[PDB]
């Protein structure tokens, strides 16, 4: 219970109250209406509106220099570290408040309603917001279902919101970060099954391997992890609005790839085990990764597949 929480909470109350009754609301409300995000979904995710300009939240919250430092530390202001000039971090944007386990607003995402870049702006790291520990939408998914079987991990705010609007309400998002081991530990405390969904771009494919590396040291027996790769140029946002819930669920069932198949596929592309050298190279890449799996059956199962492909024993694999 620190002083950043009330400021963040007041900021959120400001941003959604402007979404309702602010002069510039037209562009914002049209985005939400233009995506079916009105009413139900907007309330579930506390959507708001940051009006255009430099100091709307500043001139609305104010405070002495100690309050101002707390707004900066909460990520609500940007300060020029040379001149001290300060202004709202989030300007002319649709606002996505981020909540922790207890429902407390800890940070914000914002989508631009103009031409200024970046289209999506995250909060910086703050004492109440750590990007490697938090997942956007985790609070909202736990509210919708207390006994979740599976969590879907996606890359962006609108992926979570678009999916929720289509009836897929167990999606959470990393916040422009690689999935961390701490992310995996929190997900596995809630569900035995994680479905990763990656955009059709090179950053999506790189993020899948980093996600697999975060998963391995936390992969106990009886857990289930899969990777769904979307067609080039797509993300869950665009895709699910295009083809709808039923088709996206069919796509998952059809095309989600098991972790173990993704693991051996990618490594066999790096080290082709047709030859004696490729077999040794493949075992040299795989073994240190497999050694980290804590689940004893799964570690044995992956070692066994590696042995079948490479013809190398454990003594061979160890000595290599």
């Amino acid at each position: 219970d620190s002083p950043l929480y009330p400021l963040l909470s007041a900021a959120a109350e400001f941003y959604k109250q402007a979404l309702k009754s602010h002069p510039a609301r037209k562009a914002a409300v049209n985005y939400l209406k233009g995506r079916g995000l009105t009413g139900e979904i907007a309330r579930d995710f506390g959507l708001g509106f940051a009006p255009p300009g430099w100091d709307n939240l500043l001139k609305h919250l104010g405070g002495d220099n100690l309050q101002l430092k707390a707004m900066l530390d909460a990520g609500l202001l940007v300060e020029n570290s040379d001149t001290g000039k300060r202004y709202d971090r989030f300007r002319d944007r649709v606002m996505f408040p981020i909540r922790d386990s207890r429902g407390r607003i800890i940070a914000f995402g914002g989508r631009v309603l103009g031409d200024d870049k970046p289209k999506y702006l995250n909060s910086p790291e703050t004492p109440v917001f750590h990007k490697g520990q938090e997942l956007y939408g985790l609070y909202e998914a736990r509210q919708k279902n207390r006994d979740l079987d599976e969590i879907m991990v996606v890359e962006g705010y609108m992926d979570v919101i678009a999916l929720a609007q289509q009836g897929i309400r167990n999606a959470v998002a990393t916040l422009g970060t690689a999935t961390s081991e701490e992310h995996i530990k929190r997900l596995f405390r809630l569900v035995p099954s994680i479905l990763f969904c990656f955009d059709g771009d090179q950053a999506g494919r790189k993020a899948a391997w980093r996600a697999l590396e975060s998963v391995l040291p936390n992969l106990q027996d009886g857990k289930r992890v899969r990777f769904l790769f979307l067609p080039e140029g797509e993300d869950p946002d665009s895709l699910v609005r295009a083809e709808g819930e039923d088709a996206f669920r069919a796509r998952i069932t059809q095309q989600a790839q098991p972790l173990a198949e993704y693991f051996f596929q990618q490594l066999m592309l790096e080290a082709d085990p047709a030859t004696l050298e490729g077999k040794a190279h493949l075992a040299t890449l795989a073994a240190p990764l497999l050694e980290k799996i804590p689940g004893n059956n799964l570690r044995l199962l992956m070692r066994q597949r590696l042995s079948e492909i490479t013809g190398l024993s454990g003594e061979n694999i160890g000595q290599l």
